[PDB]
């Protein structure tokens, strides 16, 4: 283990606000001062953990690629160290470097789902408690990194500037109604090309927070983007799959409410539901009921709700699902309305993580 | 510390399915053998925990009566242990001792609940204690529930359902009922209440009426608590509006599970707060109303755990909440969830993200 490594895992990670975010965007040698040292303090805390896993799965062609991508990003970052924040020269070399390891860790988590599969063939995944612990903190580190680089490229690059309306990736005003509808769409089309037929929307939304005006909260519309396609894949699938007996398909229902604290958005389906004892499953990285593809999938790989869940915890959200069984299932999103709220949730590789490896 | 407690209390609870409660009610000395041994240990090892609670809550006046009513009744139920199952007297008498433990058992639950908010008010609790504390109160309140329905159903069989178990529970029924108790009690202190709005599908044989092997009574409780609370949310939160917003409720019958949601408009709850909610004591009223004394979901969800269901809630903040019902649709698969007094229930009562 290199000592870079070893050295600045020894430091927690610290989170931020997506407020404060949203001010990198309002000093480039503040930005670089703190990313220089936040950067290999996250990858170091996460290549430990690595570390840990089972040999047969660290062994992996995937797994040791991402180590050593890892590895080397961490090296790229340590580098600048000694540069002072005033040497604009510096400042643009590290934009660059920080473009050179957004697009090197641009397949991590592919990578890392192929070896999880690859070990599962050859030995083991669902079943795992430590794999499913290990992959949610890896995943959700991966998501921190990426959006903090992203920050720093979509503010400061000459060349890479991001939605002229957004700071960095976050949009100040996200017009939640409009991200619904453009993911149920993507997931349309989708969903038409597996089944020629998919189900309507019918969406409500209520701003208790400040009645009959639009519903906008400051957030990331990629990630909102993503729970939603990927909950929409899963609620239209579940529907046309349990109504291939029926003249016509149950619309999928959303509604969208903004109280004083939370966000809130929940999607119900007439897709028949789940029983109460596999819901946990569910939530399981590699759980599906669909088979493995090979390669346009709607479903199979098992990622879209655990990995959907990271992204609504990473802002102090939270995603649940509750089932009917045998009639249909409301899947819903909270998502903190007040910037100030909404900190980075993120894994510390400490005494407590290596513990973690009456009724 | 007596010695038939910690004899007693070396035993671990033997849970039953609520298809053996069935098949042994369509032989008494079988259920008299059963029960006198099985009481004992019960009350013994829900005994053996009281003992590890904080002295200055184990010290008040209600958890020492809860405490000698307990060791009273383990001691008349140890009492039995040298008659004879074949003694027709015996089974008489044993019957009359249950009686006696029921009626003595009758003020558990509010002497209890005394103890606790003697202690909260009176006493600093530090997070962990708070946290067993719950932990405690789950386990103490559902091991009542289990002993108040083995011996029920010992005294309604030996003294269509069969004890406080129905065979065909009509639960679209159980739910107008509770609905209607809730109803009358949210008119007379409101002066109104909201409508019931109900839908029923039986996914497991369509078109057909829903019914499940359950006991009504609990089934019963859930149910009007759960209303009580969407009630008083809807009413106060519509406080001014010509009308009230019906409550919403589905039941569905599937392969494994029956699921019973109750669905408001009466604003909802912030996420934050949502697992406070069900903290013993937790309420937004003020200390007749619907709402004070902060037991309803905590003792649903219990009941609902008790054969393996569950009890969960959801809301919208600023719009509404819904509430779930899970039930176990086989009675077989229906077995009572017991507290036991072993070394990992001990450790319980004894950071890898960044806060
Ligand atoms: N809305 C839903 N209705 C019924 N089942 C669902 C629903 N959403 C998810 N599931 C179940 O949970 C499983 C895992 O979902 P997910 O993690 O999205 O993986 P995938 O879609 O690749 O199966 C699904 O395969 C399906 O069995
Ligand atoms: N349907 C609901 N809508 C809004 N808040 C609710 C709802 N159900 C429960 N709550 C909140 O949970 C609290 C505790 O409920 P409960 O444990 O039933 O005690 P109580 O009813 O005596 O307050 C209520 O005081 C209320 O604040
Ligand atoms: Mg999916
Ligand atoms: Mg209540």
């Amino acid at each position: 283990v290199p000592r870079e490594v070893e050295h600045f895992s020894r430091y927690s990670p610290s989170p931020l606000s997506m407020k404060q975010l949203l001010d990198f965007g309002s000093c480039e040698r503040t930005s670089f001062a703190f990313l220089r040292q936040e950067l290999p303090v996250r990858l170091a805390n996460i290549l430990k953990e690595i570390d840990i896993l089972p040999t047969q799965l660290v062994n992996t062609s995937s797994v040791q690629l991402v180590k050593s991508w890892y590895i080397q990003s961490l090296m790229d970052l340590v580098e600048f160290h000694e540069k002072s924040p005033d040497d604009q020269k510096a400042l643009s070399d590290f934009v660059d470097t920080l473009i050179k390891v957004r697009n090197r860790h641009h397949n991590v988590v592919p990578t890392m789902a192929q070896g999880i599969i690859e070990y599962k063939d050859a030995c083991t995944p669902v079943t795992n408690q430590n794999l499913q612990y290990f992959l949610d903190r890896f995943y959700m580190n991966r998501i921190s990194t990426r959006m903090l680089m992203n920050q720093h490229i979509l503010i400061f690059s000459d060349s890479q500037t991001g939605n002229p309306s957004h700071i960095g990736s976050i949009d100040p005003n996200c017009d939640v109604v409009a991200v619904v509808q453009d993911a149920f769409e993507c997931s349309r089309m989708l969903c038409d090309q597996y089944y020629l037929s998919s189900p309507e929307l019918k969406l409500t939304q209520v701003n208790g927070k400040f009645p009959d005006q639009p519903i906008h909260i400051v957030y990331v519309p990629s990630h909102l983007h993503h729970m939603l396609f990927e909950l929409f894949k899963n609620a239209m699938r579940a529907t046309v799959e349990h109504q291939e007996n029926q003249p016509s398909l149950t619309p999928i229902e959303v509604i969208v409410v903004l109280g004083k604290e939370d966000l809130t958005i929940k999607i119900s389906d007439r897709g028949g539901g789940v029983p109460l004892r596999i819901i946990d499953r569910l939530f399981s990285y590699t759980y599906s009921t669909a088979p493995t593809p090979v390669m346009a999938p709607l479903a199979g790989f098992g990622y879209g709700l655990p990995i959907s869940r990271l992204y609504a915890k990473y802002f102090q959200g939270d995603l649940n699902l509750y089932s009917l069984s045998g009639y249909g299932t409301d899947a819903i999103i909270y998502l903190k309305a007040l910037s100030s709220e909404s900190i980075e949730k993120l894994p510390v590789f400490n005494k407590s993580a290596f513990k973690h490896y009456d009724w």
